[PDB]
């Protein structure tokens, strides 16, 4: 998968607002938080838009793997 460079607890509130676009705030873009982890992302990056509806549950490629019997 995709690897990081940089990261920390610091900038955006609560909700957190990630994309591969480099976007750390509400840009203008509909968004919608991964039912997964709970992340808000382009509904048009990851292949969506406003014509159709949205998805009753979202994940994210990092959930794929999150998801899991994974107790620690
Ligand atoms: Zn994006
Ligand atoms: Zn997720």
């Amino acid at each position: 998968g995709s690897s990081g460079s940089s990261g920390m607890e610091r900038g955006v509130d609560n909700w957190k607002v990630d994309c591969k676009c480099g976007t750390k705030d509400d840009d203008g873009e509909r968004m919608l938080a991964c039912d997964g982890c709970g992340v808000w992302h382009h509904t048009r990056c990851i292949g969506i838009n406003n014509a159709d509806a949205l998805p009753s549950k979202f994940l994210c490629f990092r959930c794929i793997e999150l998801s899991g019997p994974s107790s620690g």
